[PDB]
């Protein structure tokens, strides 16, 4: 009965599903001409998707028209400089000399000028989109990634986040994390680890401004699409689990939030990564495809609530990969915010979430 509200918002949610079609062809158009135009460029010329065939993501579960796309171009034997102890940021240099390094014309003395590197690829996209019908630049102030913002018509927007590919192994501050040995197995957290990292330009802390933090979205993809532990999770009637609803209902808990108190200035801080963030946590403390069954639903989703509820209070949220990375930390969300969040859930979750309706 109260899971039932639950149900009727995701299928509310899931009918701005079928006429993607239509919007994600217009996006697809324009990365494919910005991909092509930058390929044409020395330093450019391995730039390419993350994964051809998924041109687009949705961070904002609420905001079918907004796309997130990732531009991402392999630098061979890299050599990274944790950034203070931040277990997060990094400084870029190379292990090979300038004639043989496309990034050349990027460097600081020895280190890759992430704002060189952006004010180039900002460049070529912008003058390109002025050669594209019905899109537009809008661009920034978000430490870097993501680079620009299209506008495609009035109405459709891309965001393009310009990403290094490492295939080198993972640093060391992530010895630790992506602890999925319980739900998803050592054998394939051992080959998830085999595949690449990669380092979006971000600000770090006035500001540091060539620093690059990791990034591992690819990694959060293939386990949100191979999620269970049966290889067969989701795969049939018997065995449909209501862990992808859960995400999706604590990612737009937060957005209705946000826009209910976008007048008010607290929850500017919060994003869906930290609701991510938290989701991956409380799987890999229900491991089990039997704690996710969709006929717990409603309490399924209270664990979600309550999990996050506590990284609030005690402000605590482990980047999944970083461990030593907290999103939470005060020095990145102040407790003031914290607690006005923790009084609207907490609010919210008491009245059968009226945000919902
Ligand atoms: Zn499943």
């Amino acid at each position: 009965m109260g899971a039932s509200k639950l149900r009727a918002v995701l299928e509310k949610l899931k009918l701005s599903r079928d006429d993607i079609s239509t919007a994600a062809g217009m996006v697809k158009g324009v990365v494919d001409h910005l991909l092509l135009r930058l390929k044409c460029d020395s330093a450019f010329r391995g730039v390419g998707l993350l994964n051809t065939g998924s041109y687009y993501e949705h961070v904002k579960i609420s905001a079918p028209n907004e796309f997130d796309v990732m531009f991402k171009l392999e630098v061979p034997r890299i050599q990274l400089e944790e950034y203070s102890n931040t277990r997060a940021y990094y400084f870029v240099k190379f292990k090979r000399n300038p004639k043989e390094n496309p990034l050349s014309q990027f460097l600081e003395g020895e280190i890759l000028s992430a704002s060189k590197m952006l004010s180039k690829f900002r460049k070529i996209i912008k003058e390109e989109i002025n050669d594209i019908k019905d899109t537009d630049v809008i661009m920034r102030k978000r430490g870097g990634s993501p680079a620009v913002t299209l506008l495609i018509s009035e109405k459709i927007s891309v965001d393009i986040t310009l990403a290094l590919e490492s295939k080198s192994s993972w640093p060391a501050s992530t010895q630790e994390g992506l602890r999925i040995q319980n739900w998803l197995s050592a054998k394939v957290r051992k080959q998830l680890r085999l595949k690449p990292f990669y380092l979006v330009p971000k600000h770090a802390k006035g500001f540091q401004e060539e620093t690059w933090r990791l990034s591992f979205s690819h990694i959060e993809k293939e386990i949100l699409n191979n999620h269970g532990k049966s290889k067969t999770c989701c795969e049939n009637k018997e065995e449909k689990c209501c862990r992808k609803d859960c995400l999706k209902l604590m990612k737009y808990l937060l957005e209705q939030l946000k826009e209910r108190f976008k007048d008010k200035k607290h929850l500017d801080k919060f994003s869906s990564y930290h609701v991510k963030t938290a989701f991956f946590h409380v799987c890999t403390q229900n491991p089990q495809d039997s704690q996710w069954d969709r006929k717990d639903l409603g309490l399924c989703f209270d664990n979600c609530v309550t999990y996050f509820l506590q990284c609030l209070r005690t402000e605590k949220l482990e980047n999944y990969f970083i461990p030593e990375f907290n999103l939470f930390s005060s020095n990145l969300i102040d407790k003031r915010s914290k607690e006005f969040l923790t009084k609207q859930i907490e609010y919210e979750r008491n009245n059968e979430f009226p945000v919902f309706d």
